[PDB]
């Protein structure tokens, strides 16, 4: 009946859940199928990065919050459940997989980071992994993505305060009004965005600014629960 | 002979890693036993509730930061790696853990949260367990904390901006000072089934130090000095 779940309602997920692999360390990989999936079903997702968690408690309540038959879009919280629980960057393994994407310009080698936004030089080391996809949670996202076929990816990270959308297009300014994120129009080697580059698959990087999980809940709950729900208003 | 890692090599974490059991959904548990640790050592942890993920990104820098050697007490960054993943605050059955803990004063039935800073009340419905420490991950917590019987647990989480120790002891205004926070004897509600609960009745000094609202961002840069000084923390002498 109503847009959304009562409040008292939304500490626990709506029933639905599948899962989609195992991390490196045994946890789940998860997805939530949407509901109302269709062709034009798109693929969000969070938490590729383990400290970058603002995007993915944001992301969790606003599938928490909507009503299940408004969703439209596929939805995984986390890529990397293990980084996450280790509240690191990378995978359990020291790999950077927005480096190990079996993309075209996979090169293989050392990444750098940098240590936050005060940090002015990327000197954090990481790796990119043995072989192009060699992650456990490379492989199942991609393999996600070859099953359901998304009519477009938008993968949250942060703390650059954007959206990057390289075509220019409705959505990543659907999104730039909504999240108030100024919008900009991939080479980034072994990244997921030039995976998606590789096979036209459309793919918007959701930049947060630097945010609490605690003012990104209330700030960007109403925007999340309707990129949950977005449609060209055509 | 530095007090801390070069910031180029963060990415991982030094050796001893070890796991103390398995989440609801299979993940491990995971702590950190302190280097050589003495009746001194106590325990740091993180992640009790999933989405409160800037202390344990700021505990995970900390870890990843202080020289190893240093190093005098235990740590747990994710006692929850089923709710971080998730970007909840209950385990993966919908248990708030930390109404779980088979202290005295554990209640069946239902415990609610406040939604957000922002809500005006506490009215989201949470489940405390269908029995006292009926939950994997409480479980195996309780069992760490008796094989190696710490001296004290400083448990974090969010956003209430301070430091609660029941003692009002020397750690406490520690903490209150290096994180700058103020010192409380406690949260003006109840927490049956609490960490904290369970900790008073085996009169194990806990201490829950609330971080503020803020990002993983700027806590990995405003608590970093007062985190790594706490994995080494003595008392005055
Ligand atoms: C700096 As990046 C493309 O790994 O978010
Ligand atoms: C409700 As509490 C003391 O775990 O923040
Ligand atoms: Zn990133
Ligand atoms: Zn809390």
């Amino acid at each position: 009946m109503t847009v959304t779940r009562p409040r008292a309602e939304r500490g626990a997920f709506p029933p639905g859940t599948e899962h989609y692999g195992r991390s490196l360390l045994g946890a789940p990989l998860i997805w939530f199928p949407a509901p109302a999936a269709s062709r034009e079903s798109g693929l969000i997702l969070a938490g590729t990065h383990g400290d970058e968690n603002s995007s993915v408690v944001t992301l969790s309540c606003a599938l928490r919050t909507l009503t299940p038959s408004l969703r439209r879009h596929h939805v995984v919280l986390c890529v990397n459940p293990d980084g996450c629980q280790l509240g690191l960057r990378a995978n359990a393994n020291g790999v950077d997989l927005n480096r190990n994407f079996p993309a075209a310009n996979w090169k293989e080698g050392e990444t750098v980071y940098r240590w936050n936004s005060a940090a002015e030089e990327r000197d954090v080391v990481l790796l990119t992994g043995d072989k192009p996809g060699s992650e456990p949670e490379t492989q199942a996202l991609c393999q996600l993505i070859h099953r359901i076929q998304p009519a477009w990816v938008v993968s949250f990270h942060d703390p650059l305060a954007c959206i990057e959308d390289p075509r220019h297009s409705e959505l990543g300014e659907w999104l730039a009004q909504a999240f108030e994120l100024p919008l900009v129009t991939y080479e980034t080697p072994g990244s997921f965005g030039s995976w998606c580059a590789d096979l036209n698959l459309h793919c918007i990087t959701a930049e947060f600014p630097p945010i609490s999980s605690d003012e990104a809940s209330e700030k960007y709950l109403f925007a999340m629960a309707n990129l949950l729900r977005w449609h060209p208003k055509d």
